[PDB]
């Protein structure tokens, strides 16, 4: 009985990635970069604020699982210090807030495992799910899920509309946030989801 | 298994009301204002930004049901228009942030149904339930619970810590915040309760 909404670039499958383990540092398409506090640079580089996606496939040394999805995950990884600020990805859909709607938007994730190069992967950022109408956060997920090194879990956001609310006829949004609250500061998600169902 | 953290008025019984669906205007013991945006008048009158505790008894007009908890509710009015900011409850605990523990966070959300003198009490502003270290919201619900006219539904807030934790030692905390997001702008919150629980 519920509608999916199609995202584009919802699995993070493109760009297509041959070697396990490699990433992209470039915003995929399908997506923007969410940086309201100036974090990642326009010109990118490893080892600095970026975001991209991740091959993680068989023999990968980072996961003790594949992608929730496909091959790739998105990942935002920020180089800044905890309490400098959130960024991530956003996504605009041209589908907009419907009156007695309940929407249900689903997200995997999940983080790094391990060390690398002498930088632990041990610690989380904290993530945040979004779903927007306008500039508006609808509902959101902020942290509820234990993150586990290597591992990915299911973040499920909802938001049931009225037939007066506000926002009624704004393009809905999804925003896929690192909160930046402590270090490991990368993240990951895969496979987005968002589902309309009429209410009773 | 789970350990119950004591809050201070935690079902805003205090103060006592004799009379079903009066109200005071003044922050409820054990709590202070959240107001980041300066909403909220340091010298209180009815009909403008206030909070406080209402009586939920019986032959209320205003709710479908009681109080979920005793004989009141408390409530975060804000008459100012949506997007102007957010406000509400905050209470910082003795208790702090211990490694690897589960920390679970519940309190009962709900809203008037109805109308009052010309002032309609049809629509919601939105909540969200916030877990703190220090200034850092460790987890929330940001409005994922669809709120009826005169009806309460529980919110679950969720923590887990690392050994490592950045906010380890640091005060826990809770904010229950109206995010006026839409009109009517009134909210209601009942019956906190906070537990701890070793990881395994
Ligand atoms: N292949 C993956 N699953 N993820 C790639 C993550 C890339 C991300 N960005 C970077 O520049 C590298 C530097 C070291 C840690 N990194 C990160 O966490
Ligand atoms: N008795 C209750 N359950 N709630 C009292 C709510 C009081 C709150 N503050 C006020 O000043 C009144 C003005 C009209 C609407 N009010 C509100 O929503
Ligand atoms: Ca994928
Ligand atoms: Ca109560």
């Amino acid at each position: 009985s519920a509608v999916s909404i199609p995202i584009n670039n919802a699995g993070f499958e493109n760009p297509f990635m041959d070697v396990v383990d490699d990433y992209t540092i470039d915003t995929p398409p399908g997506w923007t970069t969410y940086d309201p506090n100036n974090l990642v640079p326009e010109k990118r580089t490893t080892w600095t604020s970026n975001n991209g996606v991740g091959y993680v496939g068989p023999g990968t040394q980072f996961y003790n699982q594949l992608a929730p999805e496909g091959r790739n995950i998105g990942y935002i990884y920020l180089s800044q210090n905890p309490g400098s600020g959130v960024a991530g990805f956003e996504q605009c859909l041209d589908a907009t807030l419907e009156p007695d709607t309940k929407y249900t938007l689903t997200v995997d994730v999940g983080a790094l495992a391990g060390t690398f190069k002498g930088l632990s992967f041990a610690g989380f950022p904290g993530y945040r799910v979004e779903l927007l109408a306008g500039d508006t956060v609808l509902a959101a997920d902020h942290n509820n899920l234990f993150i586990k090194e290597g591992e990915f879990k299911t973040s499920t956001v909802t938001y049931t509309s009225t037939a007066k609310d506000l926002h009624l006829g704004q393009k809905l949004g999804i925003r896929l946030v690192n909160l930046l609250q402590d270090k490991f500061s990368g993240l990951d998600f895969d496979n987005v989801r968002l589902t309309t169902e009429p209410t009773e």
